[PDB]
């Protein structure tokens, strides 16, 4: 979802380690 925060997301963006 967004850039920051720890891996790549699935539709587009990283996500968070949470």
């Amino acid at each position: 979802g967004l850039p920051i925060g720890w891996w790549i997301e699935r539709p587009s963006g990283w996500y968070f380690p949470i």
